[PDB]
């Protein structure tokens, strides 16, 4: 199965950073084609483009206009932009074309050496698990001292739409298309009108990592968070490994025995390294109020798309917190997300 690599561009000549890392670290030329989408119509940006000859092939998005937005828009225009590009860009890959996947990769997103082998291995789990809707080379969660080093092969499931370095089947793009939005894509993924209950497959450390702090929006969410997501530098080889943990099955009995099975702590506890023999624990949220304050309290992502927190699946959000592992969970009764947990 041919596999392309979809580039999003615009103006930012930096394009050239993404493009040298897929293509030092491509393994195969045939199986992953590299088609770089250029939004815009910036020259500069267009020249470096072009200079890569037929290691890519540049298209450009035909409609250059500006967007009506609605009234509540006119400080979004860059957002109606990015959702019409986007539009154009898939239905080249899968209209005209006529690829069976494609892996999205934004200018701005520098991969991991193994990128290329995490999808080759993933791809046949999104095609077989129809509750799968996505494989993501994001980890929201992904700072250095949230990780294990040791584990750069660990995969986990997510209610949370990644994106960000992101594989989804033909399949989906005929479901998305016909509702496409005018703006906000990502966060429109996220709603549950478009999830219906599906999940993305996510790694322990991202196989993507930004470097855009100047885009369309403002610096501000790179400043405070993206900027410090580790890039994975230890390849993995997940072709030669087992995967069929991530199957919804396998996945739902033992990932979640073992977060019910591990002790309960205190927030408190936690945070002071108390207990340090109970290597992985449980820390429990009851409501709204309680989760934001335990997820600031440990460090992580307290905003929450749809009712759902960053990387969470089934309301729990993994991860390490001064080398233990912590699972922030909800009761066991937990039975579904609430839209209004803003
Ligand atoms: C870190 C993060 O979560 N970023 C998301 C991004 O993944 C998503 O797609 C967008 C959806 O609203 O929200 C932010 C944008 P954010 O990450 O803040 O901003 P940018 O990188 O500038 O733009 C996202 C992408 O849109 C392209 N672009 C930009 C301007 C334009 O007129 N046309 C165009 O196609 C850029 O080349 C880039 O590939
Ligand atoms: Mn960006």
């Amino acid at each position: 199965a041919v596999i392309p690599i979809l580039v999003i561009a615009c103006d930012r000549s930096t394009v050239r950073r993404c493009l040298d890392k897929l293509l030092h670290y491509r393994p195969s030329a045939e199986l992953f084609p590299i088609i770089v989408s250029q939004d815009c119509g910036h020259e500069e940006t267009a020249q470096v483009i072009a200079s890569y000859g037929s290691a890519v092939t540049h298209i450009r998005q035909p409609d250059l206009s500006n967007i009506a937005v609605q009234p509540d828009h006119r400080k979004f225009q860059g957002y109606y932009k990015i959702a019409r590009h986007y539009r154009w860009a898939l239905g080249q890959i899968f209209h005209n074309f006529n690829y069976p996947a494609a892996v999205v990769v934004e200018d701005d997103l520098e991969v991991a050496p193994d990128f290329f082998e995490y999808f080759q291995a993933t791809y046949p789990l999104l095609k077989a698990d129809p509750s799968l809707w996505c494989v993501s080379a994001w980890n929201d969660n992904g700072k250095e001292q949230m990780v294990d080093s040791s584990k750069p092969e660990l995969l986990y499931r997510t209610d949370f739409f990644p994106g960000l370095g992101w594989l989804l089947l033909a399949e989906l793009w005929a479901e998305l298309e016909p509702k496409w939005p005018k703006a906000f894509w990502d966060d429109w993924m996220r709603r549950p009108e478009q999830r219906k209950g599906r999940a993305c497959v996510r790694p322990e450390i991202s196989r993507t990592m930004t470097f855009g702090r100047k885009g369309v929006s403002h610096g501000q969410f790179f400043d405070q968070h993206l900027k410090f997501i580790k890039l994975n530098q230890q390849f993995v080889p997940f072709t030669q490994l087992d995967l069929s943990y991530l199957q919804q099955e396998a996945y739902d009995r033992d990932f979640l025995a073992r977060v019910y099975g591990a002790p309960q702590l205190q927030v408190e506890k936690v945070r002071t390294n108390d207990r340090k023999e109970l290597g992985e624990v449980r820390v429990q949220y009851t409501g709204r109020d309680s989760f934001k304050a335990f997820a600031k309290a440990l460090g992580v992502m307290d905003d929450l798309k749809s009712g759902v927190p960053r990387a969470g699946y089934r309301g729990i959000v993994t991860f390490l917190f001064r080398g233990r592992r912590v699972h922030l969970a909800p009761p066991q009764t937990w039975d579904g997300y609430d839209p209004s947990w803003t």
